[PDB]
DNA sequence: CGGCATACG
DNA sequence: CGTA
DNA sequence: GCCG
């Protein structure tokens, strides 16, 4: 009754099973912080699995034939159904590795395997990379100095503003271009702590050279705090924008992403999400129907062609699966 | 046991 | 390495 | 950590 992958199977972005899911995905991030991507991914799809479900959980017998649940994850349920906590999950939580990586991951131009070095060499807090400032990155800078305001969600009331701006940028750096909301906000969230556009235009090849054109637009309102060519090819732009607030503003993290309008859907599928879901849907396409997708297209390796698709119900149906709209892909 | 998504900056 |  |  409940399929192995995520893809098969409507995820809402709120449900019945929150306290259990949330457990899970703190032993999931742990996993990661530690290099362990099988354990990750396990713990993910397991809480994951539990979102799907119709009711909550009341008893260990009702995990019983659900995928991804095994021993591990299935004693974490039983402690936190017996005892409302589970003693592994808050040995985690209260652990210095895990807190430490979790805040140092958390900064704009830090990854795991950046933030595992600096823990190895002993520091532990903000202020710590601070008074090292010749061991970061432009990146890593902006990403420190803009930490408290990323670190506050975006209103969805937010991203309208947002998305008004872009367009007027986009309008005049290629008029007809269209600009399209994805990401988490796409997905029905109502706050959130980024922002995605993807931007297309209807007659293919037009595109090319617009992400520059807009970026250098919106560099000459003073809307960017931080992107990677601010001192200038490209396709994908990750920046830090000022978002206007009652008599000041905010950073807010903004991606800018540029697709020809052939491979409008399948960008439009892989910017929407979620990530577990795009992984969950990758694995479903290549290990059961043999095809190779990614956020330009799907690809049929023995015939040695790209499947057209004019809409993401396309890219289902060739996949074989049953349409799930965005607020059904919170895996 | 192997496998675990797949790109771009 | 980082980003999604 | 779990699946096939
Ligand atoms: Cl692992
Ligand atoms: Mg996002
Ligand atoms: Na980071
Ligand atoms: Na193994």
């Amino acid at each position: 009754w409940m399929p192995a992958y995520a893809c098969q199977r409507p995820t809402p972005l709120t449900h019945h099973n929150t306290g259990l899911s949330e457990a899970l995905e703190i032993l999931a991030e742990a996993a990661g912080f530690e290099g362990s991507e099988g354990r990750l991914l396990t713990f993910c799809r397991a809480a994951s699995v539990l979102k799907a479900l119709p009711s909550p959980v009341t008893t260990l017998s009702q995990l019983q034939g659900l995928p991804h649940f095994g021993e591990h994850s299935s004693r974490v349920v039983q402690e936190l159904l017996e005892h409302g906590v589970c003693e592994e999950v808050e040995r985690v939580r209260r652990s210095e590795r895990y807190q430490t990586m979790k805040l140092f991951t958390q900064i704009f131009g830090v990854g795991v395997k950046t933030a595992d070095r600096w823990y190895r060499e002993g520091l532990r807090t903000l202020d710590d990379l601070r008074e090292q400032p010749q061991k970061l990155t432009q990146q890593q800078k902006a990403g420190l100095q803009h930490h408290q305001d990323l670190s506050t969600p975006v209103l969805r009331s937010d991203v309208d503003a947002l998305q008004q701006v872009v367009e007027e940028a986009v309008g005049q750096a290629l008029p007809g271009a269209t600009v399209t909301l994805t990401g988490g906000f796409r997905r029905g969230k109502l706050q959130g702590h980024d922002v995605d556009f993807l931007i297309t235009h209807p007659k293919e090849g037009q595109e090319a050279g617009l992400l520059p054109r807009v970026m250098c637009r919106l560099q000459d309102q003073g809307l960017i705090l931080y992107h990677q060519h601010q001192h200038s090819a490209f396709e994908r732009s990750f920046c830090i924008f000022r978002l206007p607030q009652p008599g000041s503003w905010k950073a807010v993290r903004v991606d800018l992403v540029v697709a020809p309008v052939s491979q409008f859907p399948f960008a439009l599928l892989g910017w929407t999400g979620s990530k577990l879901f795009q992984r969950e849907l990758r694995r479903f396409s290549r290990k059961e129907k043999g095809l190779w997708l990614n956020s330009h297209g799907l690809f049929d390796p023995e015939q040695k062609t790209f499947f057209q698709a004019a809409s993401e119900e396309d890219i289902f149906r060739h996949l074989g699966l049953e349409y799930l709209p965005p607020e059904q892909r919170n895996a």
